[PDB]
């Protein structure tokens, strides 16, 4: 009887692991694979960066709480996948067997396209990863030692904007709560969006007026249709174009700290699979997460490929967000069991969404945008002290349900609970 | 076995005795008693007082919908309940008995609060029922006829804000659209409310901010913290006070057009029932939608009383919406199911909530707030296109649930149909 390896378990991975072990009982093999040992709740990770959050409040031990509920566990990285074999070979030599294959893998973090913006080579560090954020702290505690200009913003190719803002955000912030926000030269936000507030997703709501007027509040200046072409001498080398893509200026920038979101790629694993991913590694699924070139190989999150609705002058990308990515994972164990019972799975994704929450301390603001492509269905950005609360809550029950499992309803469960709630609501 | 009688068919009733007959089966009789022999989509009325909908885009006849289903259908008014002896005297003198009955009676219209604001006594109309909003539309054209001064608001009392917001929107609009904007000496804006967009709820999100902005840009002149005192000869009496009750100032005004949202008060037939109900004709309930004086009589929609959590300067009041009023309605019907199977039903309204959809055209202002005192879990306001499609999709929605009938899942679908969708989201 089938063996399904999940390969990840991040906020897709996890989740699929326990769905597609309810989903299949005890009489098959469920297998989760991932590079580290635990989980670490994404986004709480700016928070870490600013040492408003530790390590220890959003990570956790995966082994334990899978295994109680009959999934074999590997804590190591992949290092190859051979699609016709169909085995999975890990770091340390060993190789997993599977019947179907889910690659849950995120994004790899692709400091080379821009050189010296790696965390280790250079003053510009990150905040994607815990293990990230905790260095861009102890850089943060540096800047406080030792007061210089900052830069904070996103990357040409970043589709993951919203932290950038929310980071900004609370770095003013806490500055001002340390005192220490007037000893700094110059705080200057630099994003590849073509307009503030752009996220991505050519806007949603007021985000445009919202976004602009925050960073002018905290003293923040601002520069759109930006990339980055390499961080070198603890400067940052930025060139600027207009609508057009000619260039119409040249800075350097000083950077004593600074923190850019990387553009996302797919990782090597998996981008190095024959045939299975586009140009930047991406894996190229139909609307029912199958891969395209293997009948076999399923895909969720963002290592999944999306296809651009829009284009803009520097290359931006659209996120793909919890919600989202949920519902895909829902869809790709439904469609996975149906093909062991010899059927065709017709589960899909559903609509295109965009659903972030961004905590800047006692308020923040957050959105939803559906579909892609405007006019759309819901269009909402919202800011108020609502969101603080909404994304506390949310965090500690996605939390608390990665420890004690999760069933194939889980993507609607996710649905209310980032909003908050039909606990609070009263069912 | 024991017969239900469910009185009124609104937007509560309706759904109310679908619920009912279905929860119940053939074994129990389940009668629905109402004024009027067709149903109306209350929130469409604003439309129709401008004359962008028609009648009968709106409502449509009941009988042949609720018969098909089970259900007994008497269109008549209920003149007087008789508690004890469990009997509803209508219209024509026939009575109803009954073992339980569910209250669904929604407001009664109190025109007389403001000697002369009735709208068949004066200019000042109201959009409230389908009738009401066609006699509206009709002195609308008047004003086209023989242009003069605009006064559009809410009465000291009122508890429905969004409506008077939205009515002056559109008016001005197709005002402009008809090219006869300037023909107007004045456009005034009066409410009680102690300020713009506090809609009885204390303001949510930046409604304040927002519906400003709409008034001023409209060339609408506002006033807050209003009464009026009477309509006569027609001129509106206004006295408008400051945040500690002292009037600062009396207007009188002159009005070819006008219309006011009255406050609401509970129904004759059901504030005469002794003890049933607060001084404003409102059933007094416990959290299990049961009336406090008969465990025979329960209650549903705004017919309920529910206690203010703050006071005005002027009286205002809180909204009863769609969503928190199926929660009432699928409440009241889960625990009468439980009395007539021996059991105490445990079923509750919620939290408190309210949700509001306007549009002005092409687009338009929706909000969440949850619950009534803030701090909220939910504070939104929102303005766009989406608002538009979002309220068409939901109309359309709901009248076709009335036509075709429901059962108790409904209140969950009234909130992802509210916006719009879990049908676009797909599934
Ligand atoms: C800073 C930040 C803030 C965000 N905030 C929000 C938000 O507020 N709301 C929202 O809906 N979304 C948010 N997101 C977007 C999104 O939801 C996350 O990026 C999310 O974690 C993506 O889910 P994933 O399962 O696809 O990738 P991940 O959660 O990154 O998990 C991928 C996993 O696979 C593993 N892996 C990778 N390669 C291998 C290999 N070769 N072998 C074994 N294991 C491997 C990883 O180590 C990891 O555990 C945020 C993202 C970031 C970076
Ligand atoms: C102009 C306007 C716009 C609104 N827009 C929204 C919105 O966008 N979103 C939202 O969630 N809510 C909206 N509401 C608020 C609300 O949801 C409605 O008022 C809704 O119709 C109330 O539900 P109900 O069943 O309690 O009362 P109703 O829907 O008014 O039903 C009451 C019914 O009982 C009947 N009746 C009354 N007396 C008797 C009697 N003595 N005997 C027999 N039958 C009787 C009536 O004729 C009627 O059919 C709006 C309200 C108004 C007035
Ligand atoms: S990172
Ligand atoms: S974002
Ligand atoms: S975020
Ligand atoms: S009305
Ligand atoms: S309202
Ligand atoms: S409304």
């Amino acid at each position: 009887s089938a063996h399904v390896v999940i390969l990840g378990a991040g906020t897709g991975g996890m989740p699929a692991a326990y769905e597609m072990k309810e989903a299949l009982g005890s009489g098959h093999e469920v297998t989760l694979i991932s590079a580290n040992d635990y989980f670490q709740f994404v986004p709480s990770n700016p928070w870490v960066g600013v040492g408003w959050k530790e390590r220890d409040d959003i990570a956790f031990p995966i082994r334990h709480y899978v295994e109680r509920k009959g999934i074999h566990f590997i804590a190591q990285s992949a290092e190859q996948i051979d699609a016709e074999a169909q085995n999975i070979t890990l770091a340390d030599g060993n190789t997993v067997h599977y019947d179907y294959l889910m690659i849950a893998t995120g994004p790899k973090l692709a400091f080379e396209n821009v050189p010296g913006s790696d965390p280790h080579e250079g003053p510009v560090q990150s905040i994607c990863t815990v293990d990230h954020a905790e260095r861009a702290f102890a850089e943060y505690q540096a800047l406080l030692r030792e007061p210089g200009p900052i830069v904070i913003g996103a990357m040409a190719g970043a589709s993951c904007f919203g932290p950038a803002y929310e980071y900004a955000m609370i770095v003013a912030s806490d500055l001002k709560k340390r005192g220490m926000r007037d000893k700094i030269p110059s705080f200057t936000f630099i994003t590849s969006e073509p307009y503030i507030g752009h996220l991505g997703i050519q806007g949603v709501g007021d985000s445009k007026g919202i976004l602009t007027k925050g960073l002018k509040e905290e003293g923040i200046e601002a520069y759109t249709n930006c990339k980055v072409t390499k961080v070198e001498d603890n400067k940052m080398y930025v060139t600027q174009v207009d609508e057009k893509g000619e260039t119409i200026k040249e800075m350097v920038l000083p950077v004593k700290f600074g923190m850019m979101i990387p553009a996302f790629k797919g990782v090597p694993a998996v981008a190095g699979v024959e045939g299975l991913c586009n140009p930047g590694g991406f894996v190229l699924v139909d609307e029912h997460q199958r891969s395209k070139k293997y009948a076999n190989i399923f895909a969720a999150g963002i290592a999944i490929a999306i296809p651009p609705v829009e284009t803009t002058p520097v290359p931006t990308g659209a996120p793909k967000t919890g919600y989202m990515i949920e519902s895909m994972v829902s869809a790709a164990v439904h469609n996975i069991k149906a093909d062991l019972e010899g059927r065709k799975g017709e589960q899909t994704m559903g609509t295109w969404n965009a659903v972030c929450f961004a905590d800047m301390g006692d308020r923040g603001a957050a959105f939803i945008a559906l579909p892609q492509l405007k006019p759309r269905k819901v269009d909402v950005f919202a800011y108020g002290r609502w969101v603080h609360l909404a994304k506390v809550a949310f965090e500690k029950y996605f939390i608390r349900k990665m420890k004690m499992g999760v069933s194939e309803p889980f993507y609607e469960k996710v649905l209310f609970k980032m909003m908050g709630i039909t606990r609070l609501k009263e069912e």
